[PDB]
């Protein structure tokens, strides 16, 4: 089950802003409410998280980050909501300068996704001209076929499909 770790990362940020939108993962995310803001949002054919603090979205997930997903994404809510960052200063810096949509396709059995999940999310917390998204694609394959995903993880850079030759 997962109420113990879910405790175990958030019960501290308890103090801080951090608000979760979610539809179609109520009883995963019900459990985050003693802990967080979680706004249920309607009307939704797939499910999907989007976290926030304020006004400012830091990333939509789209599927459940449960599985090997869970643990980064238990993290990133613990360094947004402290507003703390570990990437080194040259990625930061690095990470600055990207702009536009960043779109990361995983899947549950994927060992170097959360691996990238992580990096993305923190980057999403230091450049706020990045519009970071995450797809599971096995949920949503719609998306998957319009950027040619086969192996994951998969990154898409201002929607842009990058065909060799």
């Amino acid at each position: 089950s997962y109420d113990y770790v879910i405790k175990e990362y958030l019960n501290a940020i308890k103090k801080g802003d951090i608000t979760i939108q979610q539809c179609n993962g109520d009883s995963l995310f019900h459990e985050f409410k003693n802990y967080v803001n979680v706004e249920t949002l309607n009307n939704c054919k797939k499910p999907l998280v989007k976290v926030k603090r304020g006004d400012r979205v830091y990333y939509t997930y789209y599927g459940i980050p449960i599985a090997n997903e869970l643990w980064p994404f238990l993290n990133s809510l613990v360094r947004i909501s402290n507003n703390v960052v570990n990437l080194d200063e040259r990625e930061v810096e690095l990470a600055k300068q990207v702009r536009g949509s960043v779109k990361l396709f995983v899947t549950p059995d994927c060992t170097k996704c959360p691996i990238t999940a992580e990096f993305l999310y923190q980057v999403s917390q230091i450049n706020e001209n990045v519009k970071l998204e995450i797809y599971d694609a096995t949920e949503y394959e719609e998306e998957r076929d319009k950027y040619r995903v086969l192996s994951v993880p998969k990154i898409i850079f201002n929607d842009k499909v990058e065909i060799p030759g």
